């Protein structure tokens, strides 16, 4: 923009205009590869960990009925899912959210302050998603609370089976050693290989 004007050589008029604007509009590609990117992968992530806060506490909810089958974890549409394992993926989207609001406080310098300006929206999509994000890691939380205690019993169930396993393992190994070398019926070539 700072080019100057048109100017003309004295031999014959010259003009810039086509150049300038096609400058412009180059740099105008630069910023908007620049920008749709980051406004996706910002606003992305934080949708992702408010939805992630909500499904937690749905499944917290499930499992606080005693039951045996609810003693181990939950299945649902192909999905697997302990209480305890859960109790600690919540603070890791907790974590994730710091990381997150720092890239949204850079976001809210080209696009987030486009729509605080252009569009007046009060409140952000974003920020809007993490207010509704605090106020469902609070009920999570108080879920969360009354079914921390958890499977030892199916841990135990674990080392049961895997000594149970063993032992059979021990003893099938010994019988494949006996009939490891040939020492079986020997008749002929093909019949004491095969």
């Amino acid at each position: 923009s700072r080019i100057k004007t048109p100017e003309d050589i004295s031999w014959l008029r010259i003009n810039l205009q086509p150049m300038k604007t096609a400058l412009d509009a180059r740099v105008t590609r630069w910023i908007r590869v620049y920008t749709d990117f980051l406004v996706n992968q910002f606003r992305t992530t934080q949708k992702n960990l408010l939805d992630f806060i909500e499904k937690t506490k749905d499944g917290i909810k499930k499992n606080p009925a005693d039951h045996e089958n609810l003693h181990d974890k939950k299945l649902l549409m192909s999905v697997m899912k302990v209480i305890s394992d859960v109790k600690d993926v919540e603070p890791r989207r907790e974590g994730i959210i710091t990381r997150m609001k720092e890239m949204v406080t850079k976001l809210k310098k080209h696009n987030v302050p486009i729509t605080e300006k252009g569009t007046d929206d009060p409140l952000q999509q974003i920020d809007n998603a993490n207010s509704n994000f605090i106020e469902i890691y609070g009920r999570v939380f108080k879920v969360k609370a009354d079914i921390i205690p958890l499977q030892a019993e199916e841990t135990q169930n674990i080392k049961r089976d895997l000594d149970i396993f063993m032992k059979e393992v021990e003893s099938f190994r010994k019988e494949f050693m006996q009939k490891l070398p040939f020492d079986y019926t020997e008749s002929m070539g093909y019949e004491n290989i095969n």
